[PDB]
């Protein structure tokens, strides 16, 4: 290769790199936030559970099997919280229940996407059992917030 031509070519990648980093960037903060909604959905079982005994949360329980409220992954940790509705009771209202997941709280601790780190996922939890997303205790970009909580 010559001056130029190499001059040339690092010029074009340089450029084409102005606009591929930030959605590579996007995309592994994507791509780790969807933990949040894989550990929110493991709690779905402790939540139905607790609710047994008119709580969302519940504590952990040595004779009875029965788990607390934290589950803790590598990109963040998610918690069961909220005060359980009684009165709601069509599949469409929300129960009470929430999970609270929070970036940069897992395993890998603040190493990991900075796009995320110290936000907040909340999702509201509706009589069926589904899932959407809480928006104003979400800190978490709407970018990064996994389709299937959106509907």
């Amino acid at each position: 290769f010559t001056l130029i031509e190499l001059m040339i070519v690092v010029a074009i990648i340089g450029i084409l790199a102005a606009f591929a980093i930030p959605a590579y960037n996007d995309y592994i903060a994507r791509s780790q936030a969807a933990e949040g909604l894989t550990l929110a959905d493991g709690l779905k079982v402790r939540i139905s559970d607790h609710l047994e005994s008119g709580e969302c949360k519940g504590d952990a329980n040595p004779a009875s099997g029965s788990l607390g409220n934290d589950d803790k992954g590598k990109y963040a940790l998610a918690t069961i919280d909220g005060d359980y509705n009684k009165d709601a009771k069509t599949a469409d209202e929300k129960n009470g229940c929430k999970v609270v997941i929070t970036y940069g709280q897992g395993t890998a601790g603040e190493k990991i996407s900075k796009l995320i780190v110290g936000k907040k996922l909340v999702l509201d939890q509706f009589v069926n059992g589904s899932y959407k997303y809480n928006e104003g205790e979400t800190d978490l970009e709407l970018k990064f917030i996994p389709n299937a909580v959106k509907n």
